[PDB]
């Protein structure tokens, strides 16, 4: 079950060590923004930041305050608001970062907060011991998504690529390369069949059902933009 905190964050436990939070933000639309604590010896790594600086603080202080954790890393699914809308402060805070080297370059075009280090493939990050595997498996709702995979506890942030169970839309396609979006959620299926909990970008947390759940969405989208 969720704790509720300040700036309209809730967060929820999912093992000892990995907990997920849901940050709502103000849109044009109160909208629900995903991302995960993952917490090794004191240390947190946060997977997303919430769209701005302010609910980053909270949410940071709260690892502090709560779980005893200092956040020293961090990784965006891809250059959206709801991935890296708060890293001008985790920058402040002196918080190392890591992030697909598309995202890197997507981020400096755009004049948005820069992440220090990029990968192209695969990247695992070891969080005092504790590994954390990034992989960029092709474009999909951004060119740049990638995934975050938590070995030790099989748990996989698809990040904003997967849609929750009760999602019904294919939503935000300005970043998206369509085509290739079953594709890259046909190889995080084929390389992720160990999964307890899956968790996307937005709305409720499931489990490998939301990757084959997300490719019907995708391809009735390809299939209703196709006709005459
Ligand atoms: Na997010
Ligand atoms: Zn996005
Ligand atoms: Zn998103």
């Amino acid at each position: 079950k969720s704790v509720k905190i300040s700036d309209d964050i809730s967060i929820t436990q999912l093992s000892d060590k990995v907990y997920t939070y849901v940050s709502l933000a103000e849109i044009e639309g109160m909208v629900p923004s995903n991302g995960m604590i993952v917490i090794n010896n004191h240390q947190a790594a946060l997977l997303d930041t919430p769209i701005n600086d302010a609910q980053t603080e909270t949410l940071v202080n709260w690892v502090a305050d709560s779980l005893h954790a200092k956040v020293t890393t961090f990784i965006p699914n891809h250059w959206h608001g709801d991935c890296i809308g708060g890293l001008g402060y985790l920058q402040k805070k002196g918080v190392q970062s890591y992030a697909n080297q598309m995202t890197i370059d997507l981020a400096k075009e755009k004049g948005l907060p820069v992440p220090e280090h990029g990968f192209t493939d695969s990247l695992t990050v070891s969080l005092d011991g504790m590994p954390l595997q990034c992989y960029y498996l092709g474009g999909g709702h951004a060119t740049d998504n990638i995934v975050v995979w938590l070995p030790t506890e099989n748990i996989l942030f698809g990040g904003c690529m997967l849609k929750d169970n009760q999602a019904t839309s294919i939503g935000n396609i300005s970043d998206a390369d369509v085509t290739a979006w079953p594709k890259t959620l046909d190889k995080v299926k084929a390389k992720f069949p160990s999964a307890r909990y899956v968790v996307p970008g937005h709305g409720d947390y499931g489990g490998t059902e939301l990757i084959e759940h997300t490719k019907q969405i995708v391809n009735q989208y390809i299939e209703s933009t196709s006709k005459p």
